[PDB]
């Protein structure tokens, strides 16, 4: 009756052990569709100079967005893109920047709440895949004397869970520049809730495929029943690097988020 | 077909990833293949304010070499400035090395200082455009030129016909890198039992656009390597813009030289 | 009398050796005694633009700390800017920690910000008379200053009482260092559950000619240890002006805390 | 008849593994004296940021000293003492430095010739101790292919072969400030020989106790056989490290070759 069609400045945020790398495909992708797109590591990953073992909690691992995000003009607005962990990054985020952000997207990725602990979806996930196949663990004292784990990815779990359907110069990518990572779980489980008028307040779509092979459809369903988005896209096929798999599509859904809330 | 341990070595501010489409190429015909991050570069944890030397910066490939294997042999397969990794590296091992091929790469010899290459590649490039550079003083006193490779030049230069994906990868993990131009200048000759005595084949595309056919003519009549291949069209990145054509040579180099 | 396992940490610019007197010393008492080089410190082979923050600065006695066997507790002593080093280590492994000696040493609080005392002495002694400083840019974009004591400032201001073989050792193994000031006036503070709750003990001496009677004693009504030590005469030094005066506060410690 | 008393610059060079600090009691004892002294760390030794796996020759292990010759003023000269392996940084010196060097003194030191190769005194030394006790070994590859041998000295070798006598605050000092440390044996026998105007033709003084654990007697009076040194002091007591043990005595030797050449 009338149409409306919106650019917009996209945010996006990978996932623990990974770096802003991982939008390589779709960054121009949304560029060629008139966006403006930031892609950035957060600390201690892709070529970030910090090492995971000088980093404390999630909150200090997700500065590069926060810093991002207090340095954003007056009336600017973004929709943070994240996948996988990065969900608590978008929650982290919107309690502190809550009006520069127009909607957070969850790209199979955790949907943290605000009714439970910040650490609550990484237990269910963990329930849902508890084996982490190939993947090495460590630990290091962190600066209050908690006792963090991190995690250097298996190759097998990269190729057969997270990287199924990519093409072997992604997967490839993938093992060439991954780093170690850590959910920070138990500093999580110590941490404040999520606010309402934060990050509850903020627009939240999620999509995903029920083809991921790590983030399976029960977790994903679980988590969609758990704290209902305003929005739910299911990509068919696919794997869990959507991004990579099905990076046209998820554009299109997400000039889509533009559309509706940029 | 012989099958071989390919050693892929990238060149400074670049990391093992500019090799993520060659690696699986190779592969497929069956031969082994090492792709490593120098000091500094991709997701090494080192800074390039604590590298002092290119020596000291070609680490990761002295390391591995030291550990390969008693009775193995490698291809070391070098792009852009990464002839100087594999001189530095043939004269410390050349008994492991199979061959050593230059990527639109520095052809050093062995008659001039280790900077020579890199004194007439500046003298055909010296515009770097939007590059930045910077400087620290290295643990001796040097004065050590850093550069941040501008992103102009990696469009149009050097990944001048690659995807947008590929370029976009390579302005998301690029790193600092330095020639150390005037510690190679103080440096002793490259030997002629080292690396003057490895096989050496020369790939190129005289469609580079910061390696120029006229500066990779000039090498390898300054140099003439054991063979010279030419790949056509493609750009300075042929490891993205022409993979399966450089598979196919590496091939005939695992044929010729095991 | 009871034997101990003490952990001896130097001050910025120096190392392990300046502990060369009062290692053997309690060691005659049967304890057992580890002295460690901090990051970039005595023959630490890391250069001071390589870290950070106070922190990294610290990471050998993290580690140490980190690898101490269950069950096991250590006394850490600590001299001048190592009252920093006990803090960030109490609040990390608070288990192991039988207490805190502060050897002429900034007493850090749970109150203030981890500069605190930093801020403090600077404004007690403003002028390092012949001391040098450089800076360099973190890996985090902050602005590191580094300094180079001074010899005058050494010779008369640090061991002023010190033979002169000792003040000789000094000038020949001095390296730069640190006090990440900046950095530590955005660290969150030291915790009452770990800092906080460990044993402090107090040693000092008026006669120390740069941590002067005056800051130490606002030190002391600013945060109260749990024992104060005070030793006649000396030099800032006591463990090289009064080794066995320091060894005999420290056996009455193990006595106290184990 | 008439007496001589003359103040000289001597440059004190310690042995590989050790630094300057090893001079720290003889420096003062010789400035005491009114001498000018000079006491450098040599690559990759005491706080020299180098590291020895960087250094590929005995000549480049030297480069301190000779840089420090090439700045010495236009008519200065300075005697140049070296203990244990630091002959071999006095024949390196005295090759291209020799109208700077006014006498080289060695002390409890390797004293090479100019008729056999320059690592000749060391295939002797080897052969006169063949066992290092705890001292432990490690190889890396240099600049030219050649596999270079380093040693860290283990503690009771420290303790009763180099440091016997010494006090505990000496010998605990050693412990704290030792480093790797290499005889660049295979590369001083591809070495071209010391020659006979540079070397072959400075003053050169021998000072050494029969009390030394590890240049034993008989090593010591082969090389004194060997190479008649210009004049020889022979220290009752003490140790190896004579500058340690007896720090008084051997400035009071040093005396007197300031009055003889410098």
């Amino acid at each position: 009756p009338i149409s409306k069609m919106v650019t917009a400045h996209f945010v996006l945020i990978h996932t623990i052990c990974h770096g802003a790398w991982i939008w390589h495909k779709l960054k121009p992708a949304l560029e060629r569709a008139g966006h403006k797109v930031t892609a950035l590591d957060m600390a201690a990953s892709g070529i970030d100079p910090r090492q995971i073992e000088q980093i404390n909690s999630f909150d200090e691992y997700s500065e590069p967005l926060l810093t991002f995000l207090e340095k954003l003009p007056q009336g600017e607005k973004v929709i943070i893109v994240g996948e996988s962990c990065a969900g608590l990054n978008i929650a982290i985020a919107a309690d502190r920047y809550v009006d520069k952000i127009a909607a957070g997207v969850f790209h199979n990725s955790l949907l943290p709440d605000t009714v439970h602990s910040p650490s609550y979806t990484v237990e269910k996930l963990l329930e849902s895949f508890p084996d982490a196949r190939d993947t090495e663990y460590f630990t290091f004292t962190n600066i209050t004397g908690e006792t963090i784990t991190t995690m250097k990815l298996g190759f097998v779990l990269l190729r057969e869970n997270l990287f199924t359907k990519c093409t072997d110069g992604e997967y490839e990518l993938a093992k060439m520049v991954m780093r170690k990572g850590s959910l920070f779980q138990n500093v999580l489980a110590q941490r404040p809730k999520f606010t309402e008028k934060g990050y509850g307040s903020i627009k939240k779509v999620y999509i995903w495929t029920d083809q991921d092979k790590i983030f399976l459809p029960d977790f994903q369903r679980w988590q969609i029943a758990n704290y209902k988005p305003d929005k739910v896209y299911q990509v068919q096929g696919g794997d869990h690097k959507l991004q990579l798999t099905k990076t046209e599509e998820v554009a299109h859904i997400l000039q889509e988020v533009a559309d509706a809330y940029a």
